[PDB]
């Protein structure tokens, strides 16, 4: 179990926080002489560099935007006098892949993974009262003992470029905001809440964790401040009468309050009282049915990269809601923790994804997905390394997102190789370490490349419900062979009903790539016309089928991509653009998911 | 030698022409049953098809724009009375790709090869001074014993698809101008011209062929009508004296007269007093060297297809001028006579290709060009069946072409194996034939994919200069690799250096696919600024090997290509888009080249 919190901060008598975002001090490390040379102290002859956001996009030459190795951030902020006595943390939402954190010349951590949180210890260098610096030393090179995977090539200067074992842009830097937090020397490290349905009425069962031996009382509050519960211990039932419970893009959320007393520490967040259970084929919200209808997305917009702004989800949440749809997956990696806190008020059901991708090696990994070609991926030495990281990523995720009611499933793989017993060994591991950390086992989960096929794969029995990413009709059987797409298809899944598994399946990539403003009568791949006749096709087949329960197709916007000569500015698979305006085909989900 | 006369028509006294082109009917023939249901007298329930032009793009449905098997023509047309005691023939720029003809119901002559004339001798059957009706059975399937080579893949309803092994779109129809001629009873069926210089003067040595006995006059007139020259027999030695030569874009046309004599025929044709000749690493053009600059081309436009019109031409030329160009490569096939009648006007110099694409089984053709995987072509059953078409085209080719000025090479394959004797054997028989048809005994080549390597390649022995196509940048370390790109592109070039070969180089091939409008800064593949990048760095290439003596790029202009996951409406390596506009890399050319 982890040696920080995991939890937001939040501003109250016994916690403060001030925000590091603004301009930093950048500077690239191609000779990698940083740390024998003093960088830590101060960066010798730095750039300026927003944060958040991602570095790659603001130059104007390639060596910079395609930079691969080590590169550091530095600023410099003035903590309050009144923070003595206070445990003075920094935290990042994300150093993106790796990265060292310097303080006031002190090393205080380092951190493998580059889309959870990054918390540092400060409170032994940090000087009160006086300006403080801070220094980051990062990595964005990928390998295959950490996700997501990949490989580094060296060119003939020397310097590197990075070979994605994925399709999405290797963006990096500090991508998400920063702060510097206060907390109390005893104080609320963690809690779990889990739900059970009492007809009308609800309980909340909780534990909490604290640095500490003092009592513990839990309230719970209503949307309008009223207390409704009260419990005294770290382990505890609250009783909701009348219960008003979270639904589907109809949300209620209470708030819980969490306070250490004599009063030492207070934490505050919202919840929302829902359950989720896979009964059959059907996968019941508060013992209803529900039917999953969104997108795969990515963390992505121009100049921005995968830079966090309030404002694209604002904007991405008001077209999720006009294209009636009720869920996305964090695809491939778990998102900024504030599209939580927005699907949270929203009603929207996540499924939220370690960055598992990549786990069977090909750098054109999108046209390799149904190619046949196993890699030999879990055979090789590196694959304990891997497992570490990989549970790592899952304990760091779960710990963090565990209290949303809209994550609701945990997809713990996309597209790897599962046709041999090494594989099964692997994820074995890893769900069981994932049932570990969710105090109410929901869902765990994973995507299948069209390779993992019924007769060969050894994983799907794994799997809560099942997670098909499936391209036909586009790079299986496309353009005027769709017809045969279409049968190919029903071929497969008459061989999925045929095992009689009785469980769900959701589709959760389909799509094709089109070109704005691309029309042709007769359609051809790539134009508007195409890509509601995928669809038109693609939505017969998911409607024979008693056990397909959710379609997630890909992408809900055009995104940024490794250049290539299959990627014409990115991936066109989006149903937006990547400006957020709908193709002709968003108007079609929009009418089939009312 | 050829049962008919491969001249263009003329009207004259003793030689008459009408046109067919206008409205035809047509029919689909998807059960094939045309020939049993008497469809040769007549269609049975037909639609409207103009000719000259393709019929795939003016349908609005999927199976009728990429229909593959038989279907007819058929239209109706009077003679006039006078034509009695006259030979008639109907003569077909093309029929695409293979045909049989029928007239007033008796079935006249068939043909294989989609890209070269058709002569009917109808004279038994014809009515004059009646109504005739013409009806003609077409297939345009592709297979491995004609050319181009391809696959029919038959679907779940018995429907054929088209697959073939090159990148371009299988138009197919009547795509070329049809007459109808009358010729006299004894004619004028071929000629031939050859040239040498002697210092100011000039010598035309002239065979002619006759379906007859009678003696034979020939006279060569100057620009303005005056004579300068001539000689009795059909073989002979044409004196001029301070004569006119033709020049790299600056033309003059000499005119030569046929006559058969007691007056019974009367045959004439421009042409241009020039000499073609490989000295060492040089390319001589009236004794003085030339650097070839220019385009790799296809007929191509929208609606149309592979129609003629004179309008494509008129533009086509103004945009070569434009760009400073003087040579452009029939690829990849013989186009319309039109075409080479306008080059000869303008001064162009041209490649003259026969279509002998697609020898290497592989329908992605144009990444699979680099992949390494030979797919024993040669080795085949179905080999010496192909090599005979292959020879009957070579044939008609040059006999059609052979009396053009502008007309300075042929190129006999596009991106074949070439890396085993199977091969070698085949392209020997090939050239051999060739170097009998051609009177000037003009360089023969033809154009080279990556994976006929110096070290493997059997066949650049029979090359008088050699072709290459390469596209280090693109399919080969493209991007962020583009430096990887340009040493391994001067690897190749120094191994060729040491072969020490002692002759000329011409890329025939080199490009990216721009997508006009996408700008990016730094450059991404795909963009317009790529596109400059790309050129300038394979320039730095060219222009550091002597014996490269000429640039011609791919495309002149984007065009269409069977639809795919790598092709976004065609191809788009086109300098100038499909409407005929230029984007930024054409004023690249246009720099350079003047
Ligand atoms: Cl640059
Ligand atoms: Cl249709």
């Amino acid at each position: 179990m982890l040696e920080y919190s995991e939890l937001y901060p939040i501003q109250n008598g016994h916690r403060m926080m001030q925000s590091l975002d603004g301009m930093w001090k950048f500077q690239f490390d191609p000779e990698e002489i940083g740390e024998k040379s003093g960088w830590e102290n101060g960066l010798p002859a730095p750039v300026s560099m927003p944060v958040p956001s991602s570095f790659a996009d603001f130059f104007t030459d390639h060596k910079e935007r395609d930079y691969c190795g080590d590169f550091w951030y530095e600023t410099e902020f003035y903590l309050p006098a009144e923070w003595r006595n206070k445990k003075i943390w920094l935290r990042f939402g994300s150093i993106t892949h790796r990265g060292t954190v310097y303080c006031n010349g002190m090393e205080i951590t380092s951190h493998e993974g580059g889309f959870l949180p990054v918390l540092a210890d400060i409170s032994t260098v940090a000087k009160p009262g006086q300006v403080n610096q801070v220094v980051v030393k990062i990595n964005n090179e990928l390998n295959e003992t950490s996700l997501p995977c990949g490989a580094t090539k060296i060119l003939n200067n020397g310097r590197k470029l990075a070979k994605p074992y994925f399709d999405f842009f290797n963006y990096s830097g500090l991508q998400r905001s920063v702060w510097v937090i206060a907390l109390p020397e005893e104080s609320v490290k963690d809690y779990s809440v889990d739900y059970e349905l009492c007809g009308t009425d609800a309980l909340v069962k909780y534990e909490v964790v604290t640095t500490g031996e003092h009592p513990v009382i839990v309230r719970l509050l209503d949307a309008e401040g009223e207390l409704v519960a009260e419990t005294e211990g770290k382990e505890g039932i609250l009783q909701v009468a009348n219960a008003h419970l979270w639904e589907v893009r109809n949300a209620y959320l209470y708030q819980i309050v969490i306070l250490i007393t004599d009063v030492l520490d207070e934490y505050r967040e919202k919840i929302g009282i829902r359950t989720v259970r896979i009964e059959g084929t059907q996968i019941l919200l508060n013992d209803r049915p529900v039917y999953l209808k969104g997108f795969g997305k990515h963390e992505d917009f121009s100049i921005l990269g995968r830079g966090f702004h309030w404002g694209i989800v604002k904007r991405d949440f008001e077209c999720l809601k006009w294209t009636n749809a009720n869920c996305f997956r964090t695809s491939h990696y778990p998102y900024a923790e504030e599209w939580y806190q927005f699907a949270d008020e929203e009603g929207f059901l996540i499924i939220d994804e370690v960055p598992a991708v990549g786990m069977m090696r090909s750098t054109r990994n999108f046209v390799a997905a149904g190619s046949g070609n196993y890699t030999y991926f879990f055979e090789a030495l590196t694959v304990p390394e891997l497992l570490k990281s990989h549970i790592a990523d899952t304990e760091e995720m779960i710990t963090r997102d565990k209290n949303h009611p809209s994550v609701i499933a945990w997809s713990l793989f996309n597209e790897p190789e599962t046709i041999t017993d090494y594989a099964y060994e692997y994820f074995k591991e890893v769900f069981a370490a994932a049932e570990t950390y969710d105090f109410q086992s929901r869902p765990m989960t994973g995507a299948f490349e069209k390779n993992s096929k019924p007769e060969l794969c050894k994983c799907y029995p794994l799997c809560d419900f099942i997670c098909l990413n499936r391209y036909y009709g586009w790079y299986i059987s496309g353009g005027p062979e769709i017809e045969e797409a279409e049968e190919l298809f029903r071929d497969e899944m008459d061989r999925w009903k045929a095992k009689e598994l009785n469980v769900p399946f959701v589709f959760t990539e389909f799509g094709t790539d089109t070109m704005a403003g691309l029309h042709k009568l007769p359609s051809i791949m790539w134009s508007e016309e195409y890509q509601k006749e995928y669809l038109e096709m693609n939505f017969r087949v998911f409607d024979s089928y008693e056990f397909v329960q959710g379609e997630l197709a890909w992408n809900f916007a055009d995104f940024q991509t490794t250049e290539g000569i299959m990627r014409v500015d990115g991936n066109h698979k989006g149903v937006f653009t990547r400006d957020r305006q709908p193709k002709a085909a968003a108007v079609v989900f929009k009418d089939r998911w009312e």
